[PDB]
Parts: C-alpha cells; structure tokens; sequence
C-alpha cells in the first residue's frame, strides 16, 4: 500500500448515510463512499488523489485515502456526523440566530481560502457539498471531484462560465455568494421560481439574487461583491474573510 492507499480490511461499515459510516482500525471514525463502476475516471482520480492528502485544514473535509486494489473503489473522508449543510439549513427546527449563519461562511470561506493559497478550484461549491460536523463546524467537501466524473450547476456559476466555459478562481467567488444566499435563505433552491434555462438567460442579462430577508445590508453587500459582472472585480477569498470578520465584530 502507497501512504494514499488504505487497506478496505481495516474498516468495519456501522451504517448507511452509496456513502456509509465506518470505523477504520477499530477506533477512528470515516465515512466511506463507494464509487459506483464507470462513474469515475478512476485512474485520474487516484492520481489527484494523492495531491488532495496533502490539502490539509480544519475547514476543509479530510480525505484519508483510497482504496482500490478492488472494485467499486472506495474514498476514505473524515465523518461529518450532521450530514449535508442544505439538508441542515432546511431542518426549520434549528431556528437558526444570524450569528449561526455568519459562521457557517466564515467557515467556507477560510477553507476556499486556504485552497485558493494552493491554487486549487473547487469547481462546485454549492450548499449541497459542504457538509457539518458533530460541532456544528460547516466544511467544504468534494473539492475538484467534478473533474473525474464521466445537471450542470447553472445556479452557481457566472456568466463568463455560462457563455464561454471560463472557469477561474472567480468562479469559485461567483458561486461562494450563491452559497451564501443559500445560507442566509435556509435552504432554498436559488433562483426557485425559474428553470436552468430561464436562470442562464437572467444572468446574462445582468440580473441578479436579491437580499434574503435574514441579510442584513452589509451581509448582503458581501454576497453581492461576488456577482459582478467582471470576473477581476469580484474579490478574492482573503477579501471575502476580511468583510465577513468586519461584519461579526459590528453585528456582534
Ligand atoms: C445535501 C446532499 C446530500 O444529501 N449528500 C449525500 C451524498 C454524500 N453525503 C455524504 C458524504 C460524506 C459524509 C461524511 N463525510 O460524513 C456524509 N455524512 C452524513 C450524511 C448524512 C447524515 C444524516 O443523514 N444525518 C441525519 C441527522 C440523519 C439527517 C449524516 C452524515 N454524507 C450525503
């Protein structure tokens, strides 16, 4: 076994989240997805795999490795015992204090910053791939893994994407204020009452989300920064911690 490669033995599966809940020698928690035959470009996938055990910070949903002398191949992550953020945001139970919510991106944004450090894009950052923990701490998951997959995100991408395919940094900035949104909306679907279609159209006519009624103006401003038309006006993920900070000291 390479220092990427984990022995699928030294797991035992405790139940299903196909993605399940698992020990790893006995003691130390993971999940365990399975990768379902043809849905993956497995040898890419694996060589990028041990470029990702490298990213390592607390935002961010550690991959422990991989195993795949067999088949389907697994991916061995760190547990996130409160499953989807989406799915979280939704539960109306949680009556949610906008404090809770400014976290829940300050969390994401200083995982995208640390990947941005390493110029890594995530390529779909959406409320759906990040995931929340025991603690209640938001992560960001599935990073770059839409590369290796052989329902495009229309609500989560720029025009420049949209019309000419140009993925950037900016990208990743566009679709942090969608998730922001996402946030700040508890859930909802952006754009709820269009299709794909009619969203692409929207955007590239200049139009926009408007301000969740838990936003407040300077939340909102922030989210806003990062839909500007011109992908080098939007700001970098080092800016977008720096607002979010300014916003928990004055909303404080
Ligand atoms: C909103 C998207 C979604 O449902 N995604 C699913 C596909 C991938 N999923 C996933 C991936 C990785 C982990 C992990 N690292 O732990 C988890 N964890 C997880 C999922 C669900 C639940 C759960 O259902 N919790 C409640 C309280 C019963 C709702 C817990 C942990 N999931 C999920």
């Amino acid at each position: 076994y390479g220092s990427w490669e984990i022995d699928p033995k030294d797991l035992t599966f405790l139940k299903e989240l196909v993605v399940k809940y698992g020990k790893w020698r006995g003691q130390y928690d993971v999940a365990i997805k399975m990768i379902k035959e043809g849905s993956m470009s497995e040898d890419e996938f694996i060589e990028e795999a041990k470029v990702m055990m490298n990213l390592s910070h607390e935002k961010l949903v550690q991959l422990y490795g991989v195993c795949t002398k067999q088949r389907p191949i697994f991916i061995i992550t760190e547990y996130m015992a409160n499953g989807c953020l989406l799915n979280y945001l939704r539960e109306m139970r949680h009556r949610f204090q906008t404090q809770q919510l400014l976290e829940m991106c300050k969390d994401v944004c200083e995982a995208m910053e640390y990947l941005e450090s390493k110029q890594f894009l995530h390529r779909d950052l959406a409320a759906r791939n990040c995931l929340v923990n025991d603690q209640g701490v938001v992560k960001v998951s599935d990073f770059g893994l839409s590369r290796y997959v052989l329902k495009f995100p229309v609500r989560w991408s720029p025009p420049e994407v949209l019309m000419y395919s140009k993925f950037s940094s900016k990208s990743d900035i566009w679709a942090f204020g969608v998730l922001m949104w996402e946030i700040y909306s508890l859930g909802k679907m952006p754009y709820e009452r269009f299709t794909n279609s009619e969203t692409a159209e929207h955007i590239a006519q200049g139009l926009r989300l408007y301000r969740p009624h838990l936003a407040s103006e300077k939340v909102y401003t922030i989210m806003y920064s990062c839909w500007h038309e011109k992908a080098d006006e939007r700001p970098t993920f080092k800016i977008l911690l720096s607002n979010i900070l300014d916003v928990m000291d004055e909303e404080s």
